[PDB]
């Protein structure tokens, strides 16, 4: 076997035992890595477990690009099932910690059971332990790392919590490198039940590569293109940030709880403000078009800034100065918890503030309020900071504030504002794990431009847009698994990957096995959901939220315009026509047989009849 | 006597004496104060003297509104010969120094000779002494104002030079509340070259006022006028700053040392760049629309940001990050060097050195050369420091390099390039100190547009609107002394000040009475020049940098365009028909017995010959 090890690292806390898990080529040939891999391991071992109970499983699954010098393929999955959604919930970091995994001989590493104590799982190569981390429960993911290091030396990958996961906020998620983040779902909350602050890893042996001068040929080629691409420039210069113009540009950035798509003040917010204030620039490994860039915040703290983080602490929140949205974003990394997730709970607060619901609490705008939530979300202080800890989903039921309550299957929507969006409110109506733009990104291809640079449509053919971004997005990118953005942002050709697979693994996929093997992916996903929700379950889990049908936009040459639930329903039943799927979302056992997921027939059947 | 106290603090460093000079109510309202005064002291006291040598006098100057609760009158007029133009200089900055040293009982402070060792000079109401001031020479302005208050008390008015000063930096300033500035010409180079580290001023007297009731009405209405102006909202948020963008748009914003007067990269230093980075806003005495806005520049450190500060030390430098600028700005003020100078020194380095004429140097937008180099000019370090440190006319003259030396009379041009803008080239041509906008910023008016929110033309009106301007400008509210900008900015009525003069001295001044005083204080600085020049004096001393017409813009609609010689030369006789000078810009005898200026026409005609 090539590219893969064929090997996962398995770490039970609760009995101390560690053990390597060899699992078949045919199944790492199925699933690639990274989300594959890890959806194979939930399906089969995390059937109906509490998503904080000791019996869930925490992956950390990387893929055959991991370890290797391909292009921004520094990327990893963190998996569990999602105390936030009760789902398959997924999330995506770059950090040092994946090439480590690899180079120290294993595809993944599974975390079961929970520790007496506080502890970290060291990693070197074949040595692995779990060491008494007593002396760090408490401290900030940035000083967690930063001690670590201290100790074992600078070269090695680490992913932390901060006392957002330790207090089980519900979109607690895994920090590496002061700034990388994953697991929006609540992977930090899952690392912090388990009682683990940390996991360090050092690797050094030399990864089986199928062609060594293909890989190496392939790879600088890519690196190359990505240089001379048009975008690199702009890209180098604004990043993510880009999209804060592009958005409100085309009424699409969220403002003020969703509440409209245009903010007054965005400039004040945007990637020219960002430049004018960045101090420095990082990026995830193999990566030569670093897009980490770095500024100062309010209070002279170095801050990482990302579209989504400025979007939904930013304008979302109605906050208009850049370094009051950066110290907003540097308290959430410190404490490990999504920005975007942390944002739309707050503005769930501030408008249900705004409207007397809360007698007490934030409003739009108000910048030391938001900081104060903010913390007491992390720390689990007072009413509000444990009920806004819980997501909008949950404080919603609590509040009777449903109607504004911004999330899908549980996971808060994130910067797109899609009042005339329609293949874009699909995009987070039919997401994998809950509200997210990861697996498609379509609002850009609705509109015609995009950030590095209207008339709303219900085409059946935007179905078939977002499954083709769901194949490339949330499967092929995830599986294995490496930076989307070269080709999303400055164009790299998608032919480079299939080639880097086969120079890797020696196994030829062609594009339709690869659409295929995200299909699957799909499928396994939308089956793991459907049993742990134990057969309850309809086409409304694939609906985006109610506002965007019963509001519209308060603003510009689109004010009053909003979607029209009828041409939505219509467009979601094209989206299961072209996945195979019924008319309540789940697959048909002929789409299963198909996907080469027989196994999931008969547990479904248990739960529900299946078409 | 009314407002006016009719006194004059006099300090003779050289002696030890501190007396008062009591003057005539008719010196008063024929002068007013301010820089009438200070021409006035000059004509008479500082008859051919070296610049730097103990004889230059050193006037701090205020008019009957300071000391008093009217709308913005906080400001200070500071003067004396010129050492980096050898003519009139002056320079103005709101300090709580202008309400106390009213409220002590003086209309202006003249400070003569030199001190043995540093001292400072301290004023409390009729308590004047001269005190050691060896342990804070060297100290920076900030510093030097901050040790003196805890030392002292908060309570009272501060002035500052700092190492640039002390140095004799030509364009070397007075420094307030780190941040305030006044003389460009180098006034703070006359106080340093007295070994003068500061003045400390506090006041408790009752001024005099004609109508307590009046002002009080009269203020207040002002105050509200402005509270309710459709531009206070703006100029709250973005002040000065506003005009980064006003000028990129309209090819008015110098670009290495004013090549072009367009900027790739204006945006990251911009206005809303400046909102999401504000931190603080100060403002002068008695201002109900503060501007005094407060950034943390690229190393955590507080940075007050103005318009010309950042196009010289940003644009016109090359540089494009407003955090980098920050850098530059605040060591100018803690320097205390002025900006403008400042950055138009080191732009004409800049561009030397790209040339090749300069073996060793900073080129455009080399941040990390530009510090060193600023720093190096403070402390007068290196061949290079010290060459930069005189001023580009006389830098000039060492390299010959008078092709891009942008000056006008010795003193460098501000924050507007004028390639296709007449009336505000014949401002900086005519400006009574040398080039700056202070006088007549008539570019807003040649346009049609202000930043608060084309054909080029000779059209003699032009040179009417300058001088209506300077009566103004460098008139009337150089004479109260009060800020410009509530009218400028937001619009506040001019009917409010004759109305306020009234109230205070009792005086009646129509606004014929107001323009004869102005252009009696034109003609005597005029008549100062042309007599400190031993008649060597011509038209050409009113001519703009040649660089306006030798090249043009280098892009957009206007690419290629320039000013014309002939058509500008008869603009400038317009100018002088118009004030009633020769056409070698001397003021006829006529027009000197008319403004009431006999005592100038044998002064000047045992040194050239007049009309
Ligand atoms: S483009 Fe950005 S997110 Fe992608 S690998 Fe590079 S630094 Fe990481
Ligand atoms: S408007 Fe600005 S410069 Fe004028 S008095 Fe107010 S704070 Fe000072």
């Amino acid at each position: 076997m090539y590219g893969w090890w064929g090997r996962i690292l398995r770490v039970n806390l609760t009995t101390g035992e560690v053990k390597v898990q060899e699992y078949p080529e045919e199944v790492a040939k199925k699933f690639i890595g990274g989300r594959g891999l890890a959806a194979w391991i939930l399906w089969n071992e995390a059937r109906g477990v509490e998503p904080l109970s000791p019996e869930n499983k925490l992956i950390f699954a990387a893929g055959p690009f991991n370890g290797l010098p391909t292009p921004s393929g520094g990327k990893l999955v963190v998996a569990a099932k999602s105390p936030l959604t009760g789902g398959y919930g997924d999330g995506n970091l770059g950090t040092m910690a994946s090439v480590h995994l690899r180079r120290a001989g294993y595809d993944a590493l599974v975390v079961e059971g929970k520790a007496k104590k506080p502890v970290y799982i060291y990693i070197e190569d074949d040595n692995v332990s779990i060491l008494s981390a007593e002396g760090l429960w408490g401290k900030t993911t940035f000083e967690t790392e930063r001690e670590l290091k201290e100790i074992h030396g600078k070269n090695v990958g680490v992913l932390t919590i901060g006392p957002a996961g330790e207090n089980l906020v519900k979109y607690a998620v895994v920090i590496s490198q002061e700034g990388r983040a994953a697991g929006r779902p609540g992977m930090g909350a899952v690392m912090g039940s388990k009682k683990l602050k940390a996991v360090v890893i050092r690797g050094t042996k030399e990864i089986p590569v199928a062609d060594k001068e293909e890989l190496k040929k392939l790879s600088q080629e890519a690196y190359n293109e990505i240089l001379n691409s048009p975008g690199y420039p702009f890209w180098k210069r604004q990043g993510t940030m880009a999209a804060v113009e592009w958005c409100n540009t085309n009424y699409a950035l969220p403002t003020r709880n969703f509440s409209d798509g245009y903010f007054e003040f965005a400039r004040s917010i945007d990637g020219y403000t960002m430049e004018g204030m960045k101090v420095q620039q990082r990026g995830c490994p193999y990566c030569n078009m670093p897009c980490g860039n770095v500024v100062l915040d309010a209070e002279g703290q170095e801050s990482e800034l990302d579209y989504e983080n400025v979007a939904l602490l930013g304008s979302n929140l109605g906050i208009g100065k850049l370094n009051e949205v950066s110290v907003l974003n540097r308290i959430a990394d410190e404490m490990g918890m999504d920005t975007i997730s942390l944002g739309v709970s707050i503005a769930h607060v501030m408008e249900a503030v705004e409207r007397g619901i809360l007698k007490e609490g934030p409003t739009f705008g108000d910048f030391k309020g938001a900081k104060q939530l903010a913390l007491d979300i992390a720390y689990r202080k007072g009413e509000l900071g444990n009920l806004a800890a819980e997501g909008v989903k949950a404080m919603a039921e609590k509040l009777g504030t449903h109607d504004f309550a911004m999330h899908v299957k549980g996971l808060e929507v994130s910067g797109y504002n899609c009042y005339i969006y329609p293949a874009m409110a699909l995009a987070y109506g039919t997401s994998a794990i809950g509200a997210h733009h990861k697996e498609a990104w379509v609002i850009a291809w609705e509109i015609g431009t995009a950030p590095i640079e209207y008339k709303i449509s219900y085409d059946p053919i935007k179905a078939q847009k977002v499954v083709e971004l769901q194949r490339l997005r949330g499967g092929l990118f995830e599986m294995l698994t490496a930076c989307r953005l070269p080709w999303v942002e400055v164009g790299l050709s998608l032919d480079y990957y299939p080639k880097l697979l086969k120079a890797i693994t020696g196994v030829t996929y062609t594009w339709d096995d690869l659409y295929k093997a995200a299909d699957r992916v799909y499928s396994l996903i939308r089956a793991y959901w459907v049993r742990e929700f134990n057969g309850k379950w309809d086409r409304k889990m694939d609906y985006p939220p109610k506002r965007w049908f019963t509001e519209g936009l308060k603003s510009g040459p689109h004010k009053g315009e909003h979607l029209d639930e009828k041409k939505y329903d219509e467009l979601l039943s094209e989206y299961y026509r072209i996945r195979g799927w019924d008319e309540r979302g789940i697959p048909k056992k002929e789409t299963l047989k198909e996907l080469d997921l027989d196994f999931v027939i008969p547990e479904l059947e248990k739960v529900t009849n299946l078409e």
